[PDB]
């Protein structure tokens, strides 16, 4: 069995192995990548998303997200509060402004152990899950708004034509801002394009071992257990690397840097936060290897996660016990 440490795993694609998207993530599962739940791809040299990034702070940011925290340093839970309108260099300027900005600091390292201490005294405000994209049109590997849609994978693998579309969407980061415990949708995978800007530094759950990560969490979080048997779908909740060796979960981190790729697969549980002032693009995809993932992933039902419309037919036509309950949730 290939990497049973479940180790993060970081290829180095040619450009000519850059070319068929599908056959290299087929590639490093065939290297044992997903038994680590995220890998990181640097792209060729010869690479580049787009010419500049000279030209987009016009860009909107129409909710932009205060995340306030409510716990203890290691264990604690975040809400989002909407803030007025602003573009991305309104955005930028208020990131660099004192009262946002990253600390002086000595390493990645020095700057996770200041997060940990200190993130729950600042509310840090992410332009998070703005629908577009910054690849230009002419690059045409890894382009994130180019991929194979979910809706024709799962047509080619079942035979089933649905209803859907499957878009990009971009984040703008600053210091301490915060991606909470998760899973993607129906256990999709994730890839995510760090175009510019201070690093991300994630934390995965191997997908062999998530169910140690929400047993945990079920006790950690005793209320919101209760309220949802599947909370973590609500994406508030953080535990640090330290309460995780604490309890014996096993996990990985590493830190993602400007020009960087990286995918999570299927039930793979990540959280992570920026560094500072940054900008990333993200989408969801499928593989046949997805399928037996989307059949079997659970459901918030309580009305608090709310998604897309294009969940309804992964949800009715793998799910169809579930759908009734689910879309009560939806409604
Ligand atoms: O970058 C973020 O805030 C969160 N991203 C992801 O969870 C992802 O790409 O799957
Ligand atoms: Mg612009
Ligand atoms: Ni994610
Ligand atoms: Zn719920």
């Amino acid at each position: 069995a290939q990497n049973p440490n479940c180790n993060i795993m970081i290829f180095h694609p040619t450009k000519e192995e850059f070319n068929d998207f599908d056959k290299y993530i087929a590639y490093m599962e065939s290297q044992g990548a997903h038994r680590a739940g995220l890998a990181k791809i640097i792209p060729p040299k010869e690479w580049k998303a787009r010419e500049t990034y000279d030209n987009i702070s016009e860009i909107l940011i129409a909710t932009p997200l205060q995340q306030v925290a409510s716990g203890r340093a290691g264990v604690f839970t975040q809400y989002h509060k909407k803030k007025k309108a602003m573009t991305v260099g309104e955005y930028r300027h208020l990131a660099n402004s004192k009262k946002y900005q990253t600390p002086p600091h000595q390493n990645f390292e020095d700057l996770e152990r200041k997060y940990w201490k200190n993130r729950i005294y600042n509310s840090p405000i992410y332009g998070a899950d703005i629908s577009g994209s910054l690849f230009d049109e002419n690059t045409k590997q890894w382009n994130l708004g180019h991929l194979g849609t979910i809706q024709d994978l799962l047509e080619k693998e079942c035979g089933v034509v649905i209803e859907g579309v499957n878009t990009p969407y971009l984040y703008f980061g600053m210091w301490k801002t915060t991606f909470a415990w998760h899973t993607e949708d129906m256990d999709l995978y994730s890839i995510n394009y760090l175009h510019l800007g201070e690093p991300k530094t994630w934390y995965v759950v191997p997908p062999e071992h998530g169910q140690r990560l929400e047993r945990l969490a079920r006790e950690l979080f005793p209320g919101s257990s209760r309220g949802c048997g599947a909370f973590l779908r609500h994406k508030v909740a953080l535990i640090s690397p330290t309460v995780l060796k604490e309890n014996g979960i096993p996990f990985n981190r590493i830190t993602q840097e400007a020009g960087e790729f990286m995918v999570t697969f299927p039930y793979g549980y990540h959280a992570g936060f920026n560094h500072g002032f940054n900008c990333a693009e993200a989408i969801n995809f499928a593989t046949p290897r997805w399928i037996d993932y989307g059949k079997m992933a659970s459901q918030c039902s309580c009305g608090e996660a709310r998604v897309t419309f294009s969940m309804d037919a992964f949800v009715r036509i793998l799910q169809p016990e579930r759908y009734d309950l689910w879309k009560r949730g939806q409604d």
